[PDB]
């Protein structure tokens, strides 16, 4: 793209999971402003939901997306486009 | 239903709306949800996002969902049903 | 002139006429100092908000004076870093 | 009477260190506090600002709180009492 949007991407995953957590920040990390923050809630021993607020172009995004949500261990991970 | 159930309400408004700000907290204090947390960035100048975490039974979420969505001055107001 | 990060956690009372109004006007017109804020309700007369800054620790003291004079607000702690 | 109270612990840590992200949020998972919620900003590189909000008595605050302030890899973690 190159037109500006700002998104959320709802994650569960189990911490348990061997290297997941230091996946998901190196990404998060190493990818500049992208990344707002996120907002973690602690569900059950083996559930955790994060909430990571996004922003950038929409192939910027989309592909941050598909980075963190195809992670070994992530339950689920869903996109919420806004603008 | 009759169960525990985490969702993820995502939000956009201007904060230049009469009272909104006061609004939208209200209706979370008093709803029988149990909202886990609010995370706020303010965009710029017109625009705030909010996700707001929930958990409780379809109803109760959904009724929130259409309360905040309900209010002049939210733009965009889409429901994650995690989980 | 060194930017720094700090958190100002606050504990006040929605029910304050404008008070919502007045922090979030404070927080949208002083630029990209704010990075973002963090609530939670406790009852019916508290809510705790966790607000995160960056700046010099002087536009930082600001900002907390700012937020923290305001009627209604019963709490306004800044953790400097 | 019964004493539940709230605290906010703030924390710098280098997300560099080997698996220190996993065992910040195992150390959350395993306590007798009831962790609301994390917010983390990813500072740089080096530096990750999290903001733990916590429910319980002192001892389990105060607890959580010396666990998180004696891995490798934290920077400061101070606590700040609410109520
Ligand atoms: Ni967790
Ligand atoms: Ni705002
Ligand atoms: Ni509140
Ligand atoms: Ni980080």
């Amino acid at each position: 793209n190159d037109e500006s949007k700002i998104a959320v991407l709802v994650v569960i995953y189990d911490h348990h999971q061997r290297e997941l957590n230091q996946r998901m920040i190196d990404i998060q990390h190493a990818s500049g402003t992208h990344v707002l923050c996120t907002t973690h809630i602690h569900m059950d021993e083996h559930n955790c939901l994060e909430t990571i607020i996004l922003q950038g172009n929409s192939f910027e995004i989309q592909r941050l997306q598909l980075e963190i949500g195809g992670l070994r261990g992530v339950k689920f991970a869903k996109l919420t486009k806004a603008s």
